[PDB]
Parts: structure tokens; C-alpha cells; sequence
């Protein structure tokens, strides 16, 4: 007795899995101060938790897409959910911060299953119209998690051990596993076919030769890096840096990620009467001004964290308005397999995130908020520079 009611259970559980992998990063960052204290490791390992998680997030997309096409979307997706559960529980037995960070990398591999197999099964399963609605819900979850995560995460370590968070991630994932086991269809259309790694290597070499595709893909990385660098480092900037509490830390997340949502909501309204190109130029203004204000203010006054938050909120508003559009143009900048293009642009932007967060970390360690913000400004200029070519 399962076909109508169990039709929308499949996207629902994939959304739940997407949610748990995202708070798997976003809840952990505030709780990371407790982790650092419990291992007696330096504060420099706080953003490295995210770096490793995102490094794992770019490790397998290239393989998982065409592999799940040959052996099945079901077994590969269920293997990803299981892997997440297992590595979530496995981090409880970590004996030092290096082992913690290593399992943080292994946990992040679970991200690769969302786009390359999960969402591919969505495209293959539903009509164009219904697929749009699921994609919309997936985008909403991506907006809520970086806001709810630091808030719940900061409140969590006030009462419960950080170990408990990973039990929560695995429990949520276990719910999604049983749901995906029952409701996910098999939609792989190349089952039985052999997979050629040499032939797959030729495909990725081909998209990287597309100059216009790479410019847009790097631009998505550079432009979102400030936001990710804030996510990675706000616990150490606010609590250990500014000598503030969890309350301030969490409160400052609201205007920033709230502006992100506001910029996406305005994007939804203006989408019928604006081209993707003009929305990028539209968002370009608050992106540049926001980053400029954050930089200038913390250079003249190192502890002007409210001005920093204000600048990042203005910038975040610009990202909400301009990001989805640039994703769209980058996807269509290469006339090649969507799975390959998606994986390539996911891989490229997460290379910039991982490298950039680590540079960002050293920037703040050596020069405080001024240098943290100046590096963010450079990333904006790099996005802006790529846009003058990508658009003109
Ligand atoms: C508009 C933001 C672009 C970031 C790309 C999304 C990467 C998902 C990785 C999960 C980490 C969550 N986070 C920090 C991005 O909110
Ligand atoms: C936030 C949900 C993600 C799954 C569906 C939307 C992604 C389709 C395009 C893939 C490339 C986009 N990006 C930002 C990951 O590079
Ligand atoms: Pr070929
Ligand atoms: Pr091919």
C-alpha cells in the first residue's frame, strides 16, 4: 500500500539527509570550542573542522554520478547514508584532534551523494514542474541550516556534550535511511555498463578547457568564501577574539543569514522581470559595498565587530540575490553532461572554500579582524573581475 503517499516520502527523506549533512557542519562550529577544550588543542583547529568536512565534500562527486548510473542509484545512495551514520558515531572514539579532523573529512564525503546521485534520481523521477518544487525546498533547507545550526549548536553545548550532536546527526540520517530504503526508486539507465576511468578523465579535462565555464565556477567559490569563512571562524572571532558570549555569537548570525534569506526572497519576486545577468549586477552592489564597509571599518578600528556584522549582512543580501543566477549561467556555459558539469563546478568552488578558509584562518590569527575582512574583500574583487569577463 505505497505509491501515492510514498511518492513524496522519497524527496522528503533526501531533504532530511541534506539537512543532517548541513547541520553536520553548521551545528558543529559553535560546539567546536568545547571540542578544542576537551582535546586541549589550539583554537586554530576550530575552522579546520569545516575545512576537512568540505574537503571530503569534493572528494567523490566525479565518481559517484556515473558509478550510480552503472550499479544503481538506490544502493549507492543508501551506502552514502550508512557511511555518514557510521562516521558520525566513529568520531566519538577519536583520541586526538587530528583523528577528529580525519573523521571530519570522512564525514564530509557524505555531501558528494546529495547532488551526484540523490538529486540525479530526483531529475530522473519527477516531471519538470514537480522537480522545480523539490529543488526549491532543497534551496530553503540550504538557507535555514546555516542560521539554525549555530543557534541550536550554541544552545546545545550549554547543556549537552558535543558527542551528542553526532548521535543526533546519525539518528536523523537513520530516519532518512529507512525512508529512502522504502520510497526511493531505481532510475539508473546504464545498469550493467562498464565504467571507464580514462574516459571519465577525458570528460573532466574537456570541461576545464571551457574558459567561460571555469571563470563562472571559480567566481562562485570566491564570492561565497567570505560567508563560509565567517561560518568557519565566527566562534573564535566573537567568543575567544572579542571576549563575548554564545548569545552575542548567535545574535550576530541573525542579521547575516537573515539578509541571505531576504536576498533570496527578493530574487524570487524579481525573477520574472529581470534577466540573470542584471540580477548579478544588482547583487554586485551590496556584495562590494558590504565587503568594503567590513574591511574599512575593522582596519580603522580592529574591534568594530558590529560594523563587520553590518557589512557582512549587506554582502550576504547581495549573495542571496546574485548567487542562484550565476549558478544557472555557469551550468549553461558548458554544453556537456549535466552530471559532469555539476560535479566540476561543485569540485572547483569547494577547492576555493577549503584553501580560502585556511588562508582566512591565518589572516585572522596574524592580523585580527582587519586582515580577516581584507582577505574577504580580495575574494569579492576576484569575483568582480571574473564577472567583467564572464558577462562582457
Ligand atoms: C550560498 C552559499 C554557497 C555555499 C555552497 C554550499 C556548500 C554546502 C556545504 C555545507 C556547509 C553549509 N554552509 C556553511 C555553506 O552553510
Ligand atoms: C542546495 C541543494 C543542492 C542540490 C540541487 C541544486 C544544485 C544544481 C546545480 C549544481 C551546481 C551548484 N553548486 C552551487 C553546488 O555548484
Ligand atoms: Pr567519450
Ligand atoms: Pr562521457
Amino acid at each position: 500500500a505505497r505509491l501515492g503517499r510514498q511518492a513524496l516520502l522519497f524527496p522528503l527523506c533526501l531533504v532530511l539527509y541534506e539537512f543532517s549533512t548541513y547541520i553536520g557542519n553548521d551545528m558543529i562550529q559553535p560546539g567546536m570550542l568545547a571540542v578544542v577544550e576537551q582535546y586541549q588543542a589550539g583554537i586554530d583547529w576550530v575552522p579546520t573542522s569545516m575545512t576537512a568536512y568540505l574537503a571530503g565534500g569534493m572528494f567523490l562527486q566525479w565518481l559517484l554520478g556515473p558509478l550510480s548510473d552503472r550499479i544503481g542509484r538506490r544502493p549507492v545512495m543508501l551506502a552514502g547514508v550508512v557511511w555518514f551514520i557510521v562516521t558520525c558515531l566513529a568520531i566519538l572514539l577519536a583520541q586526538n584532534i587530528e583523528q577528529f579532523t580525519l573523521l571530519r573529512f570522512l564525514q564530509g564525503i557524505s555531501l558528494c551523494f546529495i547532488g551526484a546521485v540523490g538529486y540525479a534520481a530526483i531529475q530522473e523521477s519527477f516531471e519538470e514542474a514537480v522537480c522545480i518544487k523539490i529543488t526549491a525546498l532543497m534551496a530553503n533547507v540550504a538557507l535555514i541550516a546555516p542560521l539554525l545550526g549555530p543557534l541550536v549548536g550554541a544552545a546545545w553545548i550549554h547543556v549537552l556534550p558535543w558527542e551528542g550532536m553526532f548521535v543526533l546527526f546519525a539518528a536523523l540520517a537513520a530516519i532518512s535511511f529507512f525512508g529512502l530504503q522504502r520510497a526511493m526508486p531505481e532510475t539508473a539507465t546504464r545498469i550493467g555498463e562498464k565504467l571507464s576511468l580514462k574516459e571519465l578523465g577525458r570528460d573532466y579535462k574537456l570541461v576545464l578547457k571551457n574558459g567561460r565555464f571555469v571563470a563562472g565556477a571559480l567566481a562562485l567559490g570566491f564570492v561565497s568564501l567570505p560567508l563560509l569563512a565567517w561560518t568557519a571562524q565566527s566562534p573564535i572571532i566573537i567568543i575567544t577574539g572579542e571576549q563575548l558570549s554564545s548569545y552575542e555569537y548567535g545574535l550576530l548570525q541573525v542579521p547575516i543569514f537573515g539578509a541571505l534569506i531576504a536576498g533570496n526572497l527578493l530574487l524570487a519576486r524579481l525573477t520574472s522581470r529581470r534577466t540573470v545577468r542584471s540580477l548579478i549586477i544588482m547583487g554586485g552592489w551590496p556584495i562590494m559595498i558590504g565587503l568594503l564597509v567590513a574591511a574599512a571599518a575593522t582596519v580603522i578600528s580592529s574591534h568594530a565587530y558590529l560594523w563587520m556584522t553590518a557589512g557582512l549582512s549587506i554582502y550576504a543580501f547581495g549573495i542571496g540575490l546574485a548567487n542562484a543566477g550565476l549558478v544557472r549561467l555557469t551550468l549553461f556555459a558548458s554544453d556537456m553532461s549535466k552530471g559532469t558539469v555539476s560535479a566540476a563546478m561543485e569540485m572547483l568552488q569547494m577547492l576555493i572554500f577549503t584553501v580560502g578558509i585556511e588562508i582566512s584562518k591565518h589572516a585572522w590569527l596574524n592580523g585580527g579582524n582587519g586582515l580577516f575582512n581584507l582577505f574577504n574583500l580580495v575574494n569579492g574583487i576576484l569575483w568582480l573581475s571574473l564577472m567583467v569577463i564572464f558577462l562582457k
